[PDB]
């Protein structure tokens, strides 16, 4: 009922999926929704390129050309003669949702299609990734292609970040990359309680869509992995990042 008040208040459809892995308690709510993923896919294509390369290997320089940078790309405008090292992309992808950065470390991947089979192979029968940046965000209510469920990127983040799909040292990497994003502010952070950790992706997609992707970190027991996905009914609807804030606290109430 309280999912649905927010969903009511905001004019909106939330897609939710939180696992407390210390209890083994979830909670759900249109769990098995699609959505746009939007840019959550950032961490789970940093997530295929650790898997892929040594940390060391995070060193490559890759070079791009201003036909790479397309429309939001924070950090690797900065960086286009000097180039940007694979780590320092995953960086600019996870903290800034650069999309230039998730683009160049998708190529480096093997693309969509190389991240689809990536996902396929971790058991992510769900996520389709078909699209780079910012081509991926146009998708309509019905679409598949590059939408995922709050369970699936829940299962799929939870698998990178937590379980066995990283080496402990890369586990690490990505989790500090998502601890440190700086476009969460208004969202799964500020539904935790203080003192509570979050590493977190978020998203906005096309028909108002509006995702964060996190784990929260308790100051004590295990990490809860939560998927705070969104839609509305119009394709320029405008998204209010105060829903996810509050459905998270709706998560966190639920968990407690």
């Amino acid at each position: 009922d309280d999912f649905a008040k927010l969903e009511e208040q905001f004019d909106a459809k939330l897609g939710i999926f939180a696992l407390d892995t210390g209890t083994n308690r979830t909670v759900a709510y249109r769990p098995d929704e699609r959505f746009a993923f939007a840019s959550t896919i950032k961490a789970l294509t940093v997530g295929v390129l650790l898997q892929q390369k040594s940390i060391e290997d995070l060193n490559q320089r890759i070079t791009y050309t201003r036909d790479d940078l397309v429309n939001y790309n924070p950090i690797t405008e900065k960086h286009v003669d000097t180039g940007m090292t694979l780590k320092e992309l995953a960086d600019a992808s996870l903290r800034y949702s650069d999309n230039a950065a998730q683009n160049l470390i998708l190529k480096q991947i093997g693309g969509p299609e190389s991240l689809k089979k990536e996902l396929r192979k971790i058991g992510d029968e769900v996520t389709n990734p078909e699209r780079f940046e910012p081509e991926l965000n146009e998708v309509n209510p019905g679409e598949t292609q590059d939408t995922s469920t709050a369970r699936a990127l829940v299962t799929s983040l939870r698998a990178f970040a937590l379980e066995d799909k990283l080496p402990s040292e890369k586990r690490e990497l990505l989790i500090d990359f998502m601890k440190r994003n700086t476009t969460g502010d208004a969202l799964i952070r500020a539904g935790v309680p203080d003192g509570f950790e979050v590493a977190d992706k978020t998203g906005a997609a096309s028909y108002g869509t509006r995702n964060d992707i996190a784990i929260i970190f308790p100051p004590k027991g295990d990490p809860v992995v939560l998927a705070v996905l969104s839609s509305r009914d119009k394709k320029d609807a405008k998204y209010d990042d105060k829903l996810i804030a509050e459905a998270t606290k709706v998560v966190m109430k639920a968990l407690n």
